[PDB]
């Protein structure tokens, strides 16, 4: 481990809300999630195996990675990454307590 | 804009609920949460500038940040930083939604 004091200010964590949820025909993890960062707008696909439904994830306001990769390169349309807390087997989505304001800029 | 799947592994992030809040005699910083990381006990100065009470706090759920943390400013022993998503106007902490055990990581 290191003094991530400098590292955390790199790490520039932003929250959005799922404007909404594209879904492709067949392939599972197909929740495309239209992240709305306050004025800027991007496309991350979930994985999420069955445990949150699209109708859910609308409206839903999650912490991203803004500035870490802008296209995967195995094709799958990921604009920041989405942190999904992995518990013992739940997938639980990383959303704030109360209603926080888009491209809210975690410090 | 780097290679944030090895990154990200590294800094191994793990959820768990807090026992209770420590208090100095008196600063302009306390709420010394004692995270429990399922079985490890850690030692975590969440100061959270008077924005949670101590009894609500007693079994919340937060994520902190593990093996990323060998030490903190004036020296602090503290085993741990907690995830807040911040926004200038406010400090809402990070908690998962579905309730779910503790020694829950992030991936």
């Amino acid at each position: 481990a290191l003094i991530g004091i400098e590292d955390f200010l790199k790490v520039d964590l932003r929250v959005a809300k799922v404007l909404s949820a594209e879904r492709v025909e067949g392939s599972e993890k197909l929740l495309k999630l239209t992240l709305s960062l306050g004025d800027e707008e991007r496309t991350v696909v979930a994985g999420i195996a069955k445990y949150y439904t699209p109708e859910e994830l609308v409206g839903k306001k999650i912490v991203i990675v803004a500035n870490l990769k802008p296209r995967k390169i195995f094709g799958i349309e990921s604009q920041g990454m989405i942190l999904a807390a992995s518990d013992g087997e739940n997938l639980s989505v990383i959303v704030p307590d109360r209603d926080v304001k888009e491209g809210a800029k975690l410090s």
